[PDB]
DNA sequence: GTGCCGAGGCCGCTCAATTGGTCGTAGACAGCTCTAGCACCGCTTAAACGCACGTACGCGCTGTCCCCCGCGTTTTAACCGCCAAGGGGATTACTCCCTAGTCTCCAGGCACGTGTCAGA
DNA sequence: TCTGACACGTGCCTGGAGACTAGGGAGTAATCCCCTTGGCGGTTAAAACGCGGGGGACAGCGCGTACGTGCGTTTAAGCGGTGCTAGAGCTGTCTACGACCAATTGAGCGGCCTCGGCAC
């Protein structure tokens, strides 16, 4: 519920940033920080989609929500 | 390289934010925006870890890099 | 509290940047903008130092906080 | 020219941000980082003042240059 | 809304930079990167024009906003 | 050669940024500033594509070139 | 330390340039110039490698960065 | 080769710049690049010194030859 | 308010990667002992702040004319489709040639004793 | 011409740069076959320029803000030195990540329907 993404994908991201070693707690904390920040953008994008008069969230509503 | 996470996971997050329908272009854009922002936090967490004299990125380095 | 630096020092900076004349209201606004931006870098450098396990803010912590 | 502000004023700023102890090399580095960022805002505020048709830098200008 | 310029125009620019072949995905990403950077210069040029006391954005307002 | 894009499209961009009136000399200067900054990104994306050993410029080459 | 090469080798280079005497100040300035020009090439060498797919920055990567 | 930096110290420079693996050919080319730029600076630095009516090469001379 | 077609929802398979277990051993934390370098208090001088007078610049008022907005016709191109091919990609073998542990050596690096060598 | 501050050369103590000899990670040619770009042709759409009306931007004089100079008072910042707190370096214990391996969860990809999104 706190980490929505797969741990192996969040770990690959921290290793491509240059991390020589990555603690499983750091993978769990990065998963939580990506999930929380993603839920915030998606919640605001859903309100932009409905203000625009549509049920579907589309690329422009994610792009505009991220620029807030 | 552009979208690090699995699309069905990023889609589940947008549907739990309340979306009634989700365009595949919104799933791809959210995957890119999460990847870019996650790489920014991870790259700075790695410089904090190496400054604390450690090779391992740990929970505290991710927490501190996100509050920047 | 709003302008931490001496006004004659902030005025000397705006005059060395090329200003032919400097209004007292521009010296006070620059003093506030330097105080606010300096407090933001120092507050994160103190958290960068306490994470490293030290009480003393050193050149490396200010350098790392300014690159955030 | 390297550090424009008074060292005891830059140190008081780092101590009000919460630092328990401050290294003299951190006071000099903060003085350099404030001087460099202050010269960037003053140099662009002087070009805004001159574009507006005036010799005097005024509060308005420093406000517009800082938001760049 | 994401790509303001004509695709055949963005593509001619990439082919004049020396590209032997250009992916349609690269034309649409270049169009988005030019549109976002152009909107940022124009938004700040509009604030420079209004600070100068005018409604009309002129050559000097675009030139000053780009040097920021 | 100095302005690659259509003037009516560069003008639409400055009007969508909030401009109440836009001078023809500002449309031409914005067209030149977008063309020059666009040629710089495209020249570096062509070199990234050729280092990677491919004649085709692709989305990842434009994305990596713009982040420089 | 600002020098990547050993001070004695920066001094030996100044002597090969015809200087009958080289000040300790000239040795430190030479070390800094070689450090700056070195890092500015190494960064581009790392980019050439990562772009070609290879993890090893080979001889081509150095020659290509020195002209880039 | 005929380099000024020590071979394993030109190598340490490339690795310290971020190299994951360094080809022993690039160690040699880096040493050549540092040697060539070194001589090209020393010759001009020696001329500027002899012009100023001094014999001991000083920081000022190298600082000016590098800024040219 | 009405018609049409984008393009997402829903479904079923399977294979590809994720999560879980257990082993090895690299690394991170705690503890001792010493040195680095900071906080405190003190002196005295630098230079900051605040007048008071002067006068340069700025902000208005307003009246010319610059030059942009609206409206419009023309035709120059950008978008699209269909058809052809070249290219880039994934899957493979073989052979580079760097990482690695182990090693000897050249010459890097700091101190001691002298005259250099830059100035009014 | 007239001339006195403080850095430099040569030796000793010391180490990290140079160099294997070998293992095997990853670099880079082969090839086969989908992806997807180039290419040619048609056509409407939307970009350019042209005229007319008039909104607002640029210049000129007046008046009055308010910044510059010069000066005095004094409150700070700076530099020394004391003296003691905390950070660094070495070392040892032990914790927890990298690694290989299993196996089954669940993500991706068509293929078929029809809800709602886009223009008139």
């Amino acid at each position: 519920m706190a980490g929505n993404f797969a741990n192996a994908r969040v770990e690959k991201l921290i290793r491509q940033a240059g991390a020589q070693r990555v603690s499983a707690d750091a993978v769990d904390k990065m998963n939580e920080i990506l999930t929380d920040w993603g839920k915030n953008i998606a919640k605001y994008a859903v309100e932009i989609a409905r203000h625009s008069g549509r049920k579907t969230v589309k690329e422009n509503d994610i792009k505009l929500a991220a620029q807030k």
